[PDB]
């Protein structure tokens, strides 16, 4: 449990990288590529039905990739079908949300969506202004932690692999996986000098 | 195709009745059982996260029952796995919405939700006031058609079994199912003297 834990970090990070939808360098570069008023207006003039379809498609894709990420964690495939589903039900949306913070630009308060960056107003046709502001505020406050890629990988791993979830058959097995991931997270934070973030999550 | 079509109506209606979540008589009776201010306030004070969980659970249940209804239609099981999924993806939410009109009371503008009736304000914590009003307006306008149970059964059947859906392997097979359901719908409307509704949907 020294080279074993160092392989778990390498593994979690690789599983994350190969199941992240977008490469970070493209997300950062594309910050300058902002939707015009004309384009934003095009999205706002879409019917409530059309927009919900579009946005539901993207969410579904995002969740699929989170499933692929979960399957890639050591031990996740060894859980009974009930537990796999429970952990994904309790964890997926939180992982999508943390993953989305990468696509959020706190400087101008925009997100990457369908190839360009735009603000909350993009989603006006959905009729969820309050919900969308709360999603943006979450991203905003999470972006102030300046999470590295490797940190997202390890942290989203711990979000999914949570033994406290209601409905779980094998609490003890999940506890072991969780514990190994906790060791992995805290180890990588020690070597990178980033222990300070533990207090503020 | 006279006793055959009369058996299809009986069949569709029975499949609907055994996959409707709530009996209509209970829905109508429970119209008088309205949430108090105290109870409505309890829902509004729930966090955005808590309410979304609750409402997502109910939606998921509603969709499950719509799946059971689809499987119960003659020919639906005979479609390849791709087509089954396509038709459910394109149709489910529309069926949920039509089914929900039964739980909507146009007289006081309330819906049945978790055991009592309440208005739009129940869902304030979700942050989707615009979306929720559009759902209520849909129910409102649909409730003015005064759809019988048998009519919902046959109409929701035609919503799902639509050959025009993008992504379909066996367009010709779905066309045959659709056509039989169209015959069944129009037949039942003839015998019940309710041809007038065809113009206004
Ligand atoms: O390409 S996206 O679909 N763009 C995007 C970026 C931000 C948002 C939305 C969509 N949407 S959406 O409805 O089309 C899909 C969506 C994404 C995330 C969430 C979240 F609440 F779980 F975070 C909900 C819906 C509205 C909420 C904010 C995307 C999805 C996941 C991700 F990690 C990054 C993304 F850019
Ligand atoms: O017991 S319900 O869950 N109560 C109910 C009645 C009306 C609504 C909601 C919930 N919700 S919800 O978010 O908790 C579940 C939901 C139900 C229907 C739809 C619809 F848009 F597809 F119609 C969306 C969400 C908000 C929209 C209006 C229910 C679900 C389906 C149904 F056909 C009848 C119901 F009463």
């Amino acid at each position: 449990s020294l080279t074993e834990i160092e392989h778990l970090v390498q593994s979690v990070c690789k599983s994350y990288r190969e199941t992240c939808q977008l490469r970070l360098e493209d997300l950062l570069r594309q910050r300058s590529n902002i939707f015009s008023r004309e384009e934003v207006t095009g999205y706002q003039r879409k019917s409530m039905w059309e927009m919900w379809e579009r946005c539901a498609h993207h969410l579904t894709e995002a969740i699929q990739y989170v499933v692929e990420f979960a399957k890639r964690l050591s031990g996740f495939m060894e859980l009974c079908q009930n537990d796999q589903i429970v952990l994904l039900k309790a964890g997926a949306m939180e992982v999508v949300l943390v993953r989305m913070c990468r696509a959020y630009n706190a400087d101008n308060r925009t997100v990457f969506f369908e190839g360009k960056y735009g603000g909350m107003e993009l989603f006006r046709a959905l009729g969820c202004s309050e919900l969308i502001s709360s999603i943006f505020d979450f991203s905003h406050s999470l972006s102030a932690l300046h999470f590295s890629e490797d940190e997202i990988a390890l942290y989203t791993a711990l979000v999914l692999i949570n033994a406290h979830r209601p409905g779980l058959q094998e609490k003890r097995k999940v506890e072991q996986l969780q514990y190994n991931l906790e060791l992995a997270f805290h180890h990588h934070l020690e070597k990178t000098h980033r222990q300070s973030i533990l207090a503020k999550l």
